[PDB]
């Protein structure tokens, strides 16, 4: 072990590692279940460590040999060679103060090393001093949220639910001319094609990107420069602007300093209402799910009018038994989605004056939805949606099975004739040609020259 | 009415219009608090009736009160309980958030009702007083917080369980009933394994026998009544007996077993009584959820769905047969599940010595005893009592399906009953159709071995 | 009126009383489904009315009917726009799932009036027909979604946004004028350094102003209207024009941007238009549960609290003054939270071609609608516009504080400031009588270098 | 790698692994996320093997060697010895399938070595012959939910709630005689004792864990002995009696089959049932969280009645900022309980007919906030409310401050006198008896004499 110290004394910390006291005394004071920070947060964290560095340097506030040791500490943790140097919990200090010193403690004994220094008391790098200059852990943890959930918006979520609804759309296109029964209130209803009932589940896709699209410029704001209270005391009067553009071109993204620090330290309104178009696309992706599986269900006793894919083994004796299995996976985390919202709503709607300190936990459930959602997409897309295919038999026996289409013979027979022949089909268990025949109203040829299912 | 009377309180005079019973502080409530349209319930404010009611009672016994000032209060009460103010209560349910108005309201109503009962006139030279008589050895802190009990106590008692264990005999007939009818599994959507329907109905029972005892376990904290603690919990202005006596006549005439709270400051700070009870309440939405998907999906037809059972068509595609019963089932579980999210917020939100989100979750509450009764009520009488069997459809479904294979094993071994499985399936057969093509058996075999009863 | 009159539909006769204007399945409907009190809103009925005055002018224009019958059905719609049949609308909320019952409410009641206006009679010898010729080119399917919509969007527009934008210019004079007021800043509930009164309120309203960015964003999803799509989307057994023409009539006399939904599958099928509608509106719920929340604390008191300001006191401890308005806005942000998750739970359950958990979804949406609007309304005008700042307290706080030590350092240097602070608060004294008592500045430096308004 | 098979071919499985086709074809299908099976859940579902194993071979469906195999490796597992055998995501099959072959795999291929065997195709131990005999995915997933539920209860959460009571109990007890304001609606009130106010918060405690209680009979159910639909085809009799036994020796837990399976597997009623009891202590501990937060409050500009122990280190410039960490990571944790609430509520309604297949994620939910609530209360208690003090200087001079003092006046002096003085006391911020004395109505000692907070 290493003795590192603050505040309140000294503390052992394991030697083979790169964090402090204050990382070390948190990790013994809240040892709350196993959620920890997540990835795309760590490295949310580490950029925004490495563009506060360079806008530091650029103001002469940090010495170049010090502001280029802490970038290259950074960079290190975002390819990935200290994802263990990260043990704190979720449940941990409100404001996220805790991560925020967990970062400066391993940046700076890193930085150290990348000096010719050493880790622990002996460092040349401040984790305090050089690490948060011009800084609070009160709106660097908001600043680590909003970058980490617009880049996860952005580089994860969009493109899945891009490529998805490409699946979809050619889906749709293919099966266009496919006619079969509609059902409303899970009664059998007027026809319409699969490929109509697909191009709805499309047009549900490309209404929620367009959802999601007009909650991003909000996520954009970000709180660096408020600092303790949101008045900006302690920092140049360029910081803010500085960092958020040094952020927007190591990124690529648009990000911007939030016009009013005050509401961007007091709230999380902006991940409130971005998690809003979330849930909503969880209600719309559980719907289609749901109508996949369904219409898949079988193969015998079911509705069996389209196959998907089987991915997992079955059992010999039974063949014809697949699960849906990726629609199972998909519906139980779109649940997920709608019980996160509700922890974010009411973290969300908990801050009190100046700061609002449930952030972990808001933090946390946001980047879950995003991850599900992104994934579970994905995963329904490659080993589901792309092998969709109609059981033609199965459907037009279901069509020709109805008594849907005695529609149709209305226009060539009186309402009453036709719904007649109805009757009787339903009563004895006819189809609607035999029941037709049997009752003589007409012949079989001019029966399926009236019965066109084709032309709706 | 046009013409106002000049009512007033320690804030001044104020106008009421002459036909009313309220005071000036009711007026003064519902001009600042206009919003939306959700007042109290008739259950909440009978259940504050029945609060003064025995508040009076008991400061008589005590001395407190006069006997003809008592006996006025009471019988003013007596009407409210026999429907006769129902229009007298006005206030909305985002109102303060202690419930200070309602009771305001209660007293200012049964003030001037019991004056005019003892000869006297409504306004300001009424011979019964809101504060000093009616609200005597009360707070607005304690009382609202014991309405919302005798409301919800009551609620449970009288409508939700007789409703509960009515749906649950009414399922128990039909389980036995149908106990020898075999059809078809489905596990994951798919077809599984047989079991009859009266098994399939024996779990549905059994969920709403086990909901029942849940939310038994829920009704001793309910049965904790606050008043008696005041403004804070300490019972200062109170008669060391009052709040012992006071719970004691309310568990007299609503013969419902209410106790005073052993605790007034976990009485007084939370509703946790209530968010404990709606827990049992959102357990029973989702149970009756999935019995009511269960059957408009066993339901679904007339052709092109599963159509295993028939339900009554009570609104007038001939067999198209809408299960609007079970879609009013399902929208009110949504709702009850919602509710429960709203009591909890208010519920976690108490500070200090007073819980003020009252008004708030007491409307959510009463709301999800209504739904869930009046619900299981509709659901027995328009739904489950004419549930049939479409035997023939039930038999053709086991007949086509490749779930009955299992059967073979036995006689002639694993491997030729997979084989006869695998061909029915990629060639679209029946088991039969594909044992009889391969002559592994005869009908009569088939007809003999395959024996759906003995699953 | 206990006279009755004989009203009939595919199912048979059935008396309905002959006071009223609903016909056979209204009657049918209120005896099925006597579930709790929640009926149709106001909003929502009046939306349906014009989306079958809609209907009427068009189906005139494409000569479906005749000029006549298309203008008593207008005529009789605008009657109950105006509110003369608000008690012909008895129905619950918890009915048909597709609103179906509903609409033939509004079918028969239309029929039965118009057939009066034309010199007929009301009943089985109407001169105007309930399906025929007021749900002409219609179906419930795609009708209800579409009165949700209107109703939805016109709520939004005529009563949500304008409430929103009158309270953030409240808040906005206010942040102004006290913007040179300096007090302590609090961050995890503790002291933290300064920042004026009008940067805090700033923040409130830059809140509103975020919250009325995202609201906008999600009006034209819900323009989006479902008429002709007619049973399941496909518009069978329409005019090709008809879905058109009926969106640019009702956009026309709304004065709202209504257009028909490009997808009639995704209209019928699902209600995510208002599912991404109210995820605006718990947002907005949550930041005014924290403006609220800040308001009512800032004020406690009036001793043993915050009180750095005041608020109107609007009912009538000579200085306790409750925050009801605030108590009132905070119950109603739960109730609009509890509402999200039920309308998200009917929204994921659509089914195929139709979702069916309509009427409770538009029941919530239009209630959280009402709950904030009328909210934000109550909370400006009673509340918001007289907020004052008691300046004493506020200075007597900052000069109490520790947090004003950071003004020191430039002047005597970090170790002696932090001596200076130790001392103060192990000894319970100010940081002006620490620091003379160390002999580190005089009080006349003490005074000169100590501005708060240098923060 | 290593080469092992099932009906849909073979797959490579890394050589140091124990885990078989099935578990790898489900890693590569599932790939959602992070969140994999709780330790909790693993064990639960180790020992219903094990359980299993026992009574197949009384029964004598499996042969000692075997039996006394199988157990040992799952006694393993328990012993901590194979957590990264067990990869799958919660977001899999909605019946845990894929989770009961992960056990079945490992436990064979490991009870392969035990008997002289090797892993993989050559094993003498068969993961669906021998390990899952008289099993189905069905019935099992089910019991380990349920035995990982009960366990976590009895032995984590309710020690933790009993503990916490205890504590808040002595502190309520050594505070018996502290009088202080009493505040509603935020307002100033009439005067309690903090051991009264803290009284309240032991009984809000004690109330809760009734509740909990009378949650564990139904959990206690066991599905095992249903089988695939409930019916109980292909087992012996006694199975799920014995069976269900079995597992209350080992455990110690009051264990029983579930009186009716069909009630078992097309439901998660107990757990939506017993999560309500949690969520109902959640709101009682967020309560409790924020009163001690806002009594805590300070140093100067808040409340301050109450001091609590400063764990992290702070400014040396800024002694008195003491955060109430604790406070904010038990907050932050009952929204996540709620929130987990609303997922496990949606799960549970949507069952259809003979199987819920919402599983994973209900019992992710479940036991995360069985989790949070336990290590929270602990956490809480440790580092919080034993050090819980009260600031006598502080409450006295609040005390003092107020006018609600001016009651007692009132059985001295009339009503509207006594409120006289209240009055000047309020428009000229002066204190009760300042006020007395210079309006002349009575003396200091007469006013001391008659003004006793300690009497209410």
């Amino acid at each position: 072990v290493r003795s590192e110290k603050d505040s309140m004394g000294a503390i052992d910390v394991p030697a083979d590692k790169l964090w402090g006291a204050q990382t070390q005394r948190s990790l013994e004071h809240f040892r709350i279940s196993t959620e920890k920070m997540p990835t795309s947060l760590i490295h949310a964290l580490a950029l925004t460590k490495r563009a506060a560095a360079k806008v530091n340097e650029d103001l002469g506030l940090l010495s170049e040999e010090k502001a280029s040791a802490i970038r290259q500490a950074a960079d290190e943790v975002l390819a990935g060679q200290h994802d263990d140097e990260f043990p704190l919990a979720i449940w941990q200090t409100g404001s996220g103060t805790q991560s925020n010193m967990n970062m400066n403690e391993v940046l700076a004994n890193r930085a150290s090393e990348l000096l010719g220094g050493v880790r622990g008391m002996e460092r040349k790098v401040h984790p305090n001093d050089d690490v948060n200059k011009s800084q609070s852990s009160n709106d660097v943890f908001p600043t680590a949220m909003h970058v980490a959930a617009l880049l996860a918006l952005r580089k994860q979520l969009i493109p899945q639910l891009k490529t998805l609804t490409q699946t979809l759309n050619e889906k749709s296109r293919a099966f266009a001319d496919i006619v079969k029964i509609g059902r409303t209130n899970l009664q059998d209803a007027t026809p319409l094609t699969l490929g109509q009932e697909i191009s709805g589940w499309v047009a549900m896709l490309e209404h929620n990107l367009k959802h999601i699209e007009y909650s991003l410029p909000h996520v954009a704001e970000l709180a660096l420069g408020g600092t303790a209270v949101g008045t900006g005391l302690n920092t140049h009067p360029e910081y803010a602007r500085r960092v958020a553009d040094e952020l927007a071109v190591i990124t690529c993204a648009p990000f911007v300093t939030a016009p009013n620090k005050f509401e961007a330290l007091a709230t999380c309104d902006a991940l409130v209402q971005a998690h809003g178009a979330l849930k909503g696309l969880a209600a719309s992706l559980m719907k289609i799910a749901n109508d996949v599986r369904w219409l898949a269900s079988g193969p015998r006793c079911g509705i069996g009018e389209i196959s998907i894919p089987e991915n997992e083994p079955g059992s010999s004796i039974m063949p014809g038994k697949v699960n849906p299995t990726q629609c199972e996976a998909l519906t139980m985390l779109c649940c997920q989605v709608m019980g996160n919202d509700v922890a974010i709503n009411m973290g969300g709607a908990s801050g009190n004056f100046e700061l609002n300190v449930f952030r972990p936990m808001v933090i946390h459930n946001f980047l879950q939805s995003v991850r599900l959602l992104a994934d579970g997409m994905e995963s329904f897309n490659k080993h589901c949606a792309v092998g969709i295919e109609p059981n033609r038999e199965r459907i037009n026996q279901l069509l020709n099975e109805s008594l849907m289409l005695v529609t149709a013979l209305n226009t060539h027979i009186g309402y009453d004739k036709a719904a007649e022949i109805a009757k009787k089909a339903h009563k004895e268990g006819l189809t609607l040609k035999a029941a037709a025949l049997a009752l003589g109203y007409l012949s079989e040829a001019e029966f399926d020259s009236w019965v066109r299912p084709e032309q709706m």
